[PDB]
């Protein structure tokens, strides 16, 4: 069973029809300019081919995806003893996927300014991405900045109970960079095919990331990488995963395929409602549950 | 390999001393701290075992697990998560197990706990699977926080059971004991989607085996599913009479007894085992 | 205080009768007749006057845990019942459903009987009348309804704050939850409470000064369920509700009152109650 | 209320100084000494009585039942009453909690901030009847350096739109508010006027309504001595509003306003050594009002 393209643009036709039911994030202002018809979907495999198919050439904004990438580059400048005392293991520390816990993993990203720590990350992305040319959307960024009090409010508590000893200002103006770094659905399955490979460049085999790290990120993806529904999501789809509220979804079906979809139109619950139906069909489809 | 299989036993049996028995129901302080047993079930339908293999032990929240797939397979899927929750009232915590067990039918507590009998009888393919009465009675003596729950439950409307009906078939439902080696035939049927190693009868449909294996791997370990699924990476779920059931999806079901908790609920003796077996075997499914 | 002026304020508080409702949760409340209304208000010079529906007997429900906060307290002492429930708004006071239950518990006697006439004499000498007793229908109401109470109850012999059978607990609260009594006995308690334990009649002290004094600050500070910062400002005085509609209240060194209202708000308190203690309140310059 | 035996009962309180211990998570309240104590008695005569020591403190949280006073006079009661609780236990629960009381400061009437803290300060000059009173910038300063949970509330404030103001500018009236600073005397003479129903005991005239006055004192009461509210009614029985660098203000109905200060504080954060002398004054002269 290879992924035949045609087979993909038949999936994502059938799950744009439920792009009504669903409504784009709107308490990012930035994000409510985003078309809730819009689905891409690409599948990235270890022959080091891709398969797409949909909008794929619109940039989307990680958010809350990128909240795997800054933990895997955490563990491997600091290593896993020290990252779990400062933050959780369990869906006592913080949960790393969490906002709180998504802010302290920032926090510990290295670095002597906002700058040189998101240039960090951005490098860091580029290489599990496999393009050098990815940035962030300063027009999400500043719309993110302008807009987030209950991340504020989260900064401060991690302040009070000596968690952190970041200025917030600053800390905010890396999170919310952090999450408004934009890929294709293309840029975003290799990232997820790296994880598959426990680490590994699908083009080099060169380690991008230790076997542990790799590993680590996938637990978190299948415990809690989809929100409040990552109990539902493992029921229905069955593969690590992370969400966003721009509508990503970012999958690693271990040994076998990294998955970027996005879809912007979410669900009640703040996933991509078209994009968990195109994954509901694809995962039945291919057999892709690890369960 | 059942040779390496005796020496993994002896080495994880070193961190018994660490380790302390369940003592807040009083059969299960009787326990000894310094048993463990193992046994693996491949789906040639052949088991290796070591260790103290002879040793009865009772399923305690292990058999949150078999009520799900009953429930699910009498109810179906969207009566039961109608009732209980799918996310980390969530059926693997005593309050959503408690809702799940008033679920199971039948006209007295002899008819349900004989429901849930027959099925554990299935699924181990041993007939002469009963319950400890011992540690049922020790059970139903002291549980007062499981009787806290039930009236918190019934007071909501989430049921509408007596609290001594359901608390008799709770307590004889976590009594239900087996070997090591009844325990992973369960984890065989599970890791082979519900399928019966012999007679390739669905001793469950597949979509419950599935179902039953996610909250292994999201909450199956107690407060501590988080790090096992890092350390270990399969699907599990445990008990603090030191049981652990696992399932490693198409490829073996196993089943381990060590008395001997970490400070986290969880057979110490058990975990290090399954940390070395995993390593071994490659078992993590991440 | 004037008997013609309290039937006119007793008919104006009745027109709010229509906008509450009665407790029908605990199922023989849901029999009470939202229209009844009855307050006495007994003086120092141990005079009452009364209006309404004055021969009404209605339980005490709530009422009964400052009652059996006493009489514990003269029991068991100050430090002992501290040490087990708390004094703010382990049990955070005597007066939520948890610290209630575990000064019941503390209730001494070899008996359910036992410990609840121990309770009933108290009452009856509080209220300087013989004959009060508990409603059976009530008491059978609450017993075969009270889910919350029996978790509470597990709950705290979990933690080994009580260890006595929960059935046997639980048979002592309901019964005394559904001492029942007219407004005038009720009153008459409340005046005991404002001369600080003494009796009004004969002037000899029923409770300790510091024991009544403690139950008065309970009454300011958590006697109406979820509502007694409003009431302290729009009334002004100790106060203690239950939701048969009862109301009493304490006015330091000046009354007692008994109100019963069966109708309550949304918050559990007798509306006609409550509505007629405002119109009082203001009138006498009741406020502490 | 005669001044020889109050300079007793200072020296009798002062010896609870060695267990209790000075507020320092606002670093400029650890230099505070623990062994002072000062008390001030103000009876409806206009006469005052005092002992121990006589030295400016901030109010910090007793700041709370004049920012109240102030916006009830203000907005009504039912614009506040509908922004915050009236109960002891997104909307806060009442006035004295943290949250409540930056609800109530960012009601404070004016445009700039500094207008804001001018009409605060113009009041507390009035109910201490001392136009010398205003704030310790040193140590408004330690308080805006290290208010971490405030601003975390400030923002949750902002998300649930009860609030709208820059966190900043509130955090910058607010830790004004609270490092408003006077003696024990200016301190007894505000509790007057809130024992008086809002009038002024040398004039007569109302610096607030009788309605706000008794709104206040209720809050004293349910909730006023922070976490030991209830003891503290039990032990002394008078509306009484605590702050962490010692102050206890109270109003006791009808018969005086009772300021102290000591440093020194308990383990819930009242000052030790002013409830000790307090509980020794209420039993001789039978202040409980209950």
């Amino acid at each position: 069973l290879v992924y035949n393209q045609e087979e993909l643009v038949r999936f994502v036709e059938e799950a744009k029809q439920y792009a009504r039911y669903g409504k784009v994030a709107d308490y990012i202002p930035a994000l409510g300019k985003a078309n809730p018809n819009e689905l891409s979907i690409a599948i990235y495999t270890p022959d080091d081919e891709v398969v797409s198919a949909g909008d794929v050439t619109v940039k989307v904004t990680l958010q809350s995806i990128s909240k795997i990438i800054a933990l895997a580059l955490v563990l491997i400048d600091r290593g896993e003893d020290e990252v779990f005392h400062k933050v959780g293991m369990e869906p006592k520390p913080l949960n790393p996927m969490i906002n709180a816990g998504a802010l302290v993993v920032t926090s510990m990203i290295q670095g002597g300014s906002v700058s040189e720590r998101l240039e960090r990350l951005l490098a860091f992305v580029r290489r599990l991405a496999g393009n050098e040319r990815i940035s962030y959307s300063d027009e999400v960024a500043r719309s993110e900045f302008e807009t987030a009090f209950l991340n504020r409010s989260l900064c401060y508590f991690l302040k009070q109970h000596r968690i952190i000893d970041e200025d917030v200002e600053e800390l905010m103006e890396l999170y919310t960079k952090q999450c408004a770094i934009e890929m294709t659905c293309i840029d975003l399955a290799r990232i997820g095919l790296v994880l598959a490979l426990d680490g590994r460049d699908p083009h080099s085999s060169e380690p991008l990331m230790p076997l542990d790290v790799a590993r680590i990120c996938k637990t978190f993806m299948v415990t809690c990488g989809m929100y409040n529904s990552s109990g539902e999501f493992a029921i229905k789809v069955g593969i690590p995963a992370k969400s966003g509220v721009s509508g990503g979804i970012l999958a690693a079906v271990p040994g076998r395929c990294g998955i970027g979809v996005f879809g912007p139109a979410l669900d009640d619950k703040g996933n991509s409602l078209t994009g968990v139906k195109l994954l509901e069909r694809l995962s039945k489809t291919y057999s892709l549950s690890i369960f």
